[PDB]
C-alpha cells in the first residue's frame, strides 16, 4: 500500500473560510446529517445544536494543529489536576475566542433564526462547587491564551452541582442531568482507557514490593477543547469516566454499575471535608489514570529529565495522592532508587492551598487507606519517617515540633494530614492572596515555613477578562474599547488608561448608561422567568456566593432588617431605594446554611408585602446561582457584598468579577479585598470591620456576643423579632437555632462587625444619592482592576513555579 | 422573522453525488472533525468509523425524505414489536442496499486503505438470542425493500447476547460491551422521552378507574435507519432505553441506576421461560412506551379508524401486554366504552407463535402481576370473563373446555397464560411453517381453533437474500447473475431459471469452484484467528445453532463417534474425509447444554490427535457463533445438519441460509425442512428418521431407550466408551449425566433416530465421492430456494394480515 496516498488525509482546506456563506452551508449539513432533523420538526434546541456543531468544526481544526505543534516542539507540559472544573456555557466563549460571533450572528439571521435565543438553550457545565472550580476554568482559558502546553485533568461527573429549587422558602436539591441532551464539546476516547487498582495486598518479592489481588476499574477519557483568545491555540481538558472491565449471569452484569459509581456525582461540599470512601476513590481514580497518561506522553518524546518536561500542579489537597502514586510508579514499576524518585517527585509537584478553615482540611483515617490503598499507606509512612528525620536534624530535641509536623496524626483515630503530605512532596506551596499566603506562613504552616522558607510563595487569584467582561458585559467592553482600543482584552493592565477619563463627562455618562441598561435587562429577566417586580432605579445590593457561616450572609440579613425597622419607625422619611439580592447554594447536610436560606426568604415575605415600605426596599433570593446566572446578575450590580470575617476568605474571586463590571465594593480587609483596595485606593472602597489582628485580640480575651446585644438597641430589637416569631408567624420558634448560634456559639463574630457595617452602608447610600460622584468612583475601580486578570496570575505561576515562558505568539490557522 | 428564509434549511443538494471524489472529501471531513484524529494517530478502527460516518450521511438523507413522504401520504403503519432484533454488522449491508460499495471501495483504495479490512472491525449488534431475533432483522430488511411504512420497536440493551469463550473445553460467558466504541448508526432522541409506570394501586372514582401512586421510569428512544434494497426507502427501528426521572443526597443520586437496569441486559434464554421480575419489567417497558408513541403518531394525522391506520404485530408472547395496555389507554384514558375498545384492539393486533415446547411458554404468576401491574391484572380478568362467556355460549355445559381455555391457570400458583391472552385479543394468529401451523390447530390451540377457525393462519419463515447471499457469498451471486441477471435479488423466485443449467458443464464447474474458494477462505480464517488445521478437501459437515436438547447436537455427536470407531476398526479402509463443525451458545443456567459443549470438545481432543485417523476426520467446535460468523461459515458448508426431533423445530431459518448457499441438507421432516424438500424434490434432500406421527406412536406406547441399546452393537459401544471415561481420562464419570439422560430421561428420542441417521449419512458420503452429481443436486437446491425469501413471507403478512399492499416503486433520491 503506497503510504504517499495517505498524505491526502489532511485538515488542510476543510472547514472553509470563516465567512457567512460557508457557515450557513455547514449549519445546514449539521441540522440534517448530524442531528437527523429537518426544518419541519426542528425546535430551537435543535437549531442550537446545529450551530454548536458548526462552531465546533472550526474549533477542532485548530485543536488538531495545536496538538501536532506540541508533538513537534515537545515543550515542557503543564498538568493542572483538579477534582473540579466549573466551566459554564461554551458556545459564546468559543465564538468570541475564535472571532466568529459576527459571522455566526449574520449566518443565523439569514436563516431566520435569532442567535441570542439559541445561546440561552445551552446547559451550564457545572462540574464544580464554586470558587475553587471556577478558578480552574479561568486558569484553563488563561493558559491557552498565554500559549502554554497545558492540560486540565479531572473527573467527568455524570451529575454536577445540583440544581437548586426553593419550595416554601426552603432549598430543595434536584440532580443536575447536564448530559441529558448530549455534550457536543466533548470527544470520547475509549481507545485510551487505562486501568486503576483498588484494595488488594502488598507482597514482598526478592526484587521489590508488589501490589496484588487488586480490584480493577477502568478509566475512560473524554477530551474537551479549550481555546485561547484569538491565537489559534486550543488546549485540552481531559476528564475521566469510570468503566467496569468485561471480566447468576444477569446479576453479574447488573453489578457492573458498582464500579461506574466512582464518577457518578460531584460531592456538593464547598470548604468542608467529608471523609467518605467514595470520595477517596474519586481522588485516587483521577490521580492514577492521570499519572499513567503523563508517563506515557513523556516516554513518547531517563527520568532525570522528568521535571524538565513535566510540571504537576495540585489544586488543593484533593489530588494529593499524586505524590505517593508517582513514588509508587517510579520505585515499584520503574525500579528507581528511593532518593532519586523522591528528588524527581518534589521537583515535579507544586501545591496550591485554598483555605484556612480547619473543617475544610482533608485528614483521612489510616484504616480507610490501608484497606483501600495498602501500598500508598506504606509509601506515606516511609515519606513521613524520612521527612521527620530531616526535622530532627534541623531542630534537635524539639519533640513537640516533630509531633506537629508529622504526616500522621495520633489520637484514637489515626489520620493522615494531606496538607502536610503536599508540603513535603512539593517544591512550591502557594496561597491565593497576599494576606492568605502570609497567614499560612505565620500560623498553620509556620513549622514548615521555618524548615523550608524557599518553598512558600503567593499567587494572587484572578478571573478571565474574556468571559467576565467581553462576554457578559459587551456594552461596557464596547465603550471602553472606543476610547482605548481592544488590546486590554489580553492585557488588562491597559484599563489603567481609563484614569484619564475620570473627569470626561461623556465617559461618565456612558458608564452610567451601560449600567442602567444592564439593570433594566436584569429586571426584565427576573419578571420573565421568576415573576415579581424590582424597581430598576434602586441601588442593586448583591451578595452571591455559596452559603457559608464564614461568608456572613447573616450579617447582610441583620442589615436589611435594620433598614426595614428604620423605615417602619419613620415611614415618611426619605431613603435611597434598595433591591437587596442574595443567592447561593447550601451543601445538602449543612443544616445552618439551609436555615439561613429560609431566613432570607422569610425576611422577603414580610418586607416585600409591607405596603408602607413600598418600592423603597425589596429583598430577593436568587435561586440556583451558577456561572450563567453570575454572568447576568454581576453586570447589573451597583454594590458588591464581600463581608467575610477577616482571615477566613482565602482570596475570593466574585469580588474581582464585580470590580471589573462597575460595582462598588463594601467589605472587610479579607483575602483579595485587601489588594483590590490597594489597587483602587482605599478611598474608592467601602471598607469596614475588624482586621485580622482585631479578631485575634477578641479571641484571646474571649468573644461574648451578649455584650453587643446589651449595648446596641437596634441589634437587640432584631434578635427580639427573630425569637418572637415576627418573621415566622405560624411557627414562632423556627429561627431558634440561628438566634442561639449568634448569641452563644458564633465562630465568625457577626455581632462584632454589626455597628461598623451599618454605618458603612450609610455612607454607600449617601454616595449613591450623587450619581456623578458614584460613577466617578466606579471608573477609578474599573480602571485599576487589571491586576486581577488570570493572565497575570498564570504568568506568575509559569515563571516562578513551572519554569516556562508565557507567549502571545499566534499559531497559524488550519489552512 | 421572515419564515420564507427557513426554506434555505433543506437536505436538497447536500451529500453530493455518490462518486469517488466527493466520498474522499467526506471521509476526510469525518476523520478530522467527527473523530478528531489525523493521519498520524489514526488506527484502522478510526478509519472504519470515518467510512461508516461517510456512508451514514447518504443513508440519513434518504431517511429524512422517507419520513417526510410518510407524513404527506399517511399510509397505514406497521409496528413490529419484538424484544429481540439480531442485526449483525451494518456497514456492508448499507453500502449494498444504497449501491455504494464500488465507489467506497475505490475511494478508500485511493486513500491507501483496504475496505475489507475496515469492515471486519465492525461489532455485531447482538440484541438477540438466535432465530427469533434474526427473523425480526430479516423482516425489517424486507419490509423496507417492499416499501411498507414499518417501524421495528424494541429495547436498546446495553449488553447483548454474551460473548462465548471456551476454557478447558467449557463455555465461559463474557459481557458483550458492544457500545464501548460507540454506535454510529443510532441517533439518540432525548426530546421524545416518555414515562412508563410500575406498581402503584387502582382507585375507583365516580367516572372510572385510576392507576395511582406509581413509580415512574423514563423511556428514551434511539433511532436506527433500515434501508431497503435500492428503492431509497429508509425505515426506522426505534429502541427504548430506561432513564430515571430527576425527581442522603449522594445515595439518592447513585440509586438512579436501579431504574436504568431495565434495559441493561438481554436475557440469554432461547426457547425457555424464566419468570423473573426484571424480565416482566422489560416486557411492559417496551410495550408502554411503544403504544404511547403509536397513539401520538395516530393523533397527529375518532378511534374507529385506528385499525385502518395501525397494525401491531406481536413477535411471540413477549410483547403480549400490549393487548391489556391498549385496552387500559382506550378505556381509562380515552374513556371509550369497553366493547368498542375491544373491537379496536382485536382488529389492530396479530400474534405470531414460534414454539410448541411447553417450557418456552410464558405463564406469569398473578402475584407478580398484581403487585407490578395492578390495573392490567384487572383488565386481564375482565377479558377472561367475557371470553369465557363466549366459549360457554358456543359449547354449553363443556366445563372442561372452559378450564382449558381460561387465561387464568389454577394450581397453587395462579398464573396467566400469555399465549391464550394473545389468541383472544388478536384477529390473526400464525405459525411459522406449514407443519407447525398445523400442529397449533391439531394440538395446543385446538380449543381456540374450534371457536374461531378464521383466526388461524400460516406464514412460512424466510431469510433476506441481500445479507444471506449477495453480502456473504458474492462469488455465488456473481456466477448466478452472469446467467440470469440481477433481478433475482429482490425476486428470488427467479432462481428457478437456473434449473436450465443443471446440465451445463460450465455452470457445474463454476458452482463447484465458488464453493471451494469459500472453503479455502474459511480454512484460512480458522488458522489465522483460531489456530489448528482443517483439510479444505474434506466434506464440510456443519451444525450451527443454539445448543438445545431438541436440536439434537448429541445425535450428531453419536454419529462422529461412530465414524471414529469405524476408522479405528478398519484403519486402512478408505472413507470420505470429513470436517465436522459444531457451534452455538448455551444459556448460562442450562446445565445439560453446557455439558453437551464439553462433550463436543472432549471428542475433538481424542479424534483430532489420533495419528491413525489423520486427515480423514476432524471435529471442531466453532466458538462464539453469531451473525457475522454465520456469514463466514455458511457459504463454506457442504452439508447442513437440521436434525431436530420431528415436531419440535417450529420452522428453523439457518436451514434456508444453507440451502441458498450451496450446501445439501440432511434432516428430519420437521419445521420448514418439510417445505424445502417439497420445493427441491425429496430426491434432492437427505431425509431420515421419525415423522411427527411416529413420535406420537412411540409416546403412546412408551419410549424405552434400553431397547435400542440392546439391539444396536455400535450404539452400545459408544455408551460404554462414554461411561468408562474414554473421552475424559482424568475424570472417568464426567459424562454420567449425559449417559443417564439418554438411557432413562430423553424427551427427544436420540436413540430412536440413530440407525436411520447413520445410514443416511452413509448415502451423503457416497454422493460426495461423485463431485459432478453432488454439484448437480446442489444446483437443484439453490434453484428452488426462492420460496424462502423473507420478501415472500412479508408480502404474505402484508396482504393477509395487515391489509396493506407491498410495493417496489423506488422513491426519488435526496436531490
Ligand atoms: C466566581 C464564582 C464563585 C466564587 O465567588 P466568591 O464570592 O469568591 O465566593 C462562586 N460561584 C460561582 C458560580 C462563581 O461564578
Ligand atoms: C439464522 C441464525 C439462527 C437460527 O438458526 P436455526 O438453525 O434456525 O436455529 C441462529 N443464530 C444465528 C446467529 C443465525 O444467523
Ligand atoms: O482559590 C479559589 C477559591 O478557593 C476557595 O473557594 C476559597 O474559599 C476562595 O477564597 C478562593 O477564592
Ligand atoms: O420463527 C423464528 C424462529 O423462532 C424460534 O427460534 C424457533 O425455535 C425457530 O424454529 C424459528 O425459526
Amino acid at each position: 500500500s503506497d503510504q504517499e496516498k495517505r498524505k491526502q488525509i489532511s485538515v488542510r482546506g476543510l472547514a472553509g473560510v470563516e465567512n457567512v456563506t460557508e457557515l450557513k452551508k455547514n449549519f445546514n449539513r449539521h441540522l440534517h446529517f448530524t442531528l437527523v432533523k429537518d426544518r419541519n420538526v426542528a425546535t430551537p434546541r435543535d437549531y442550537y445544536f446545529a450551530l454548536a456543531h458548526t462552531v465546533r468544526d472550526h474549533l477542532v481544526g485548530r485543536w488538531i494543529r495545536t496538538q501536532q505543534h506540541y508533538y513537534e516542539k515537545d515543550p515542557k507540559r503543564i498538568y493542572y489536576l483538579s477534582l473540579e472544573f466549573y466551566m459554564g456555557r461554551t458556545l459564546q466563549n468559543t465564538m468570541v475566542n475564535l472571532a466568529l460571533e459576527n459571522a455566526c450572528d449574520e449566518a443565523t439571521y439569514q436563516l431566520g433564526l435569532d442567535m441570542e435565543e439559541l445561546e440561552e438553550i445551552e446547559e451550564d457545565a457545572g462540574l464544580g462547587n464554586g470558587g475553587l472550580g471556577r478558578l480552574a476554568a479561568c486558569f484553563l482559558d488563561s493558559m491557552a491564551t498565554l500559549g502554554l502546553a497545558a492540560y486540565g485533568y479531572g473527573i467527568r461527573y455524570e451529575f454536577g452541582i445540583f440544581n437548586q429549587k426553593i419550595c416554601g422558602g426552603w432549598q430543595m436539591e434536584e440532580a443536575d442531568d447536564w448530559l441529558r441532551y448530549g455534550n457536543p464539546w466533548e470527544k470520547a476516547r475509549p481507545e485510551f482507557t487505562l486501568p486503576v487498582h483498588f484494595y488488594g495486598r502488598v507482597e514482598h518479592t526478592s526484587q521489590g514490593a508488589k501490589w496484588v489481588d487488586t480490584q480493577v476499574v477502568l478509566a475512560m477519557p473524554y477530551d474537551t477543547p479549550v481555546p485561547g483568545y484569538r491565537n489559534n491555540v486550543v488546549n485540552t481538558m481531559r476528564l475521566w469516566s469510570a468503566k467496569a472491565p468485561n471480566d447468576g449471569y444477569i446479576q453479574a452484569v447488573l453489578d457492573r454499575n458498582l464500579a461506574e459509581n466512582i464518577s457518578r456525582v460531584l460531592y456538593p461540599n464547598d470548604n468542608f471535608f467529608e471523609g467518605k470512601e467514595l470520595r477517596l476513590k474519586q481522588e485516587y481514580f483521577v490521580v492514577a489514570a492521570t499519572l499513567q497518561d503523563i508517563i506515557r506522553r513523556f516516554k513518547s518524546s531517563n527520568f532525570d529529565a522528568f521535571p524538565d518536561k513535566v510540571a504537576i500542579q495540585l489544586n488543593d489537597t484533593h489530588p494529593s495522592l499524586a505524590i505517593p502514586e508517582l513514588m509508587r510508579v517510579l520505585v515499584d514499576l520503574e525500579r528507581l532508587d528511593w532518593d532519586k524518585a523522591w528528588e524527581v517527585t518534589v521537583k515535579t509537584c507544586a501545591y496550591t492551598n485554598h483555605t484556612v478553615l480547619p473543617e475544610a482540611l482533608e485528614r483521612w483515617p489510616v484504616h480507610l487507606l490501608e484497606t483501600l490503598l495498602p501500598r500508598h499507606l506504606q509509601i506515606i509512612y516511609e515519606i513521613n519517617q524520612r521527612f521527620l528525620n530531616r526535622v530532627a536534624a534541623a531542630f534537635p530535641g524539639d519533640v513537640d515540633r516533630l509531633r506537629r509536623m508529622s504526616l500522621v496524626e495520633e489520637g484514637a483515630v489515626k489520620r493522615i494530614n494531606m496538607a502536610h503530605l503536599c508540603i513535603a512532596g512539593s517544591h512550591a506551596v502557594n496561597g491565593v492572596a497576599r494576606i492568605h499566603s502570609e497567614i499560612l506562613k505565620k500560623t498553620i504552616f509556620k513549622d514548615f515555613y521555618e524548615l523550608e522558607p524557599h518553598k512558600f510563595q503567593n499567587k494572587t487569584n484572578g478571573i478571565t477578562p474574556r468571559r467576565w467582561l467581553v462576554l457578559c458585559n459587551p456594552g461596557l467592553a464596547e465603550i471602553i474599547a472606543e476610547r482605548i482600543g481592544e488590546e486590554y482584552i489580553s492585557d488588562l493592565d491597559q484599563l489603567r488608561k481609563l484614569l484619564s477619563y475620570v473627569d470626561d463627562e461623556a465617559f461618565i455618562r456612558d458608564v452610567a448608561k451601560v449600567k442602567q441598561e444592564n439593570k433594566l435587562k436584569f429586571a426584565a429577566y427576573l419578571e420573565r422567568e421568576y415573576k415579581v417586580h424590582i424597581n430598576p432605579n434602586s441601588l442593586f445590593d448583591v451578595q452571591v456566593k455559596r452559603i457559608h457561616e464564614y461568608k456572613r450572609q447573616l450579617l447582610n440579613c441583620l442589615h436589611v432588617i435594620t433598614l426595614y425597622n428604620r423605615i417602619k419607625k419613620e415611614p415618611n422619611k426619605f431613603v435611597v431605594p434598595r433591591t437587596v439580592m442574595i443567592g447561593g447554594k447550601a451543601a445538602p447536610g449543612y443544616h445552618m446554611a439551609k436555615m439561613i436560606i429560609k431566613l432570607i426568604t422569610a425576611i422577603g415575605d414580610v418586607v416585600n408585602h409591607d405596603p408602607v415600605v413600598g418600592d423603597r426596599l425589596r429583598v430577593i433570593f436568587l435561586e440556583n446561582y451558577r456561572v450563567s446566572l453570575a454572568e447576568k446578575v454581576i453586570p447589573a450590580a451597583d454594590l458588591s457584598e464581600q463581608i467575610s470575617t477577616a482571615g477566613t476568605e482565602a482570596s475570593g474571586t466574585g469580588n474581582m468579577k464585580f470590580m471589573l463590571n462597575g460595582a462598588l465594593t463594601i467589605g472587610t480587609m479579607d483575602g483579595a479585598n485587601v489588594e483590590m483596595a490597594e489597587e483602587a485606593g482605599e478611598e474608592n472602597f467601602f471598607i469596614f470591620g475588624m482586621r485580622v489582628e482585631d479578631v485575634d485580640r477578641l479571641d484571646q480575651r474571649g468573644y461574648n456576643a451578649q455584650e453587643y446585644y446589651d449595648r446596641i438597641p437596634e441589634l437587640r430589637q432584631i434578635i427580639e423579632q427573630l425569637s418572637s416569631g415576627f418573621f415566622s408567624p405560624k411557627q414562632p420558634d423556627l429561627f431558634k437555632d440561628i438566634v442561639n448560634m449568634l448569641m452563644h456559639h458564633d465562630r465568625f463574630k457577626v455581632f462584632a462587625d454589626y455597628e461598623e457595617y451599618v454605618k458603612c452602608q450609610e455612607r454607600v447610600s449617601a454616595l449613591y444619592k450623587n450619581p456623578r460622584e458614584w460613577t466617578r468612583m466606579v471608573i477609578r475601580n474599573i480602571a485599576t482592576s487589571g491586576k486581577f486578570s488570570s493572565d497575570r496570575t498564570i504568568a506568575q505561576y509559569a515563571r516562578e513555579i513551572w519554569g516556562v515562558e508565557p507567549s502571545r505568539q499566534r499559531l497559524p490557522a488550519p489552512d
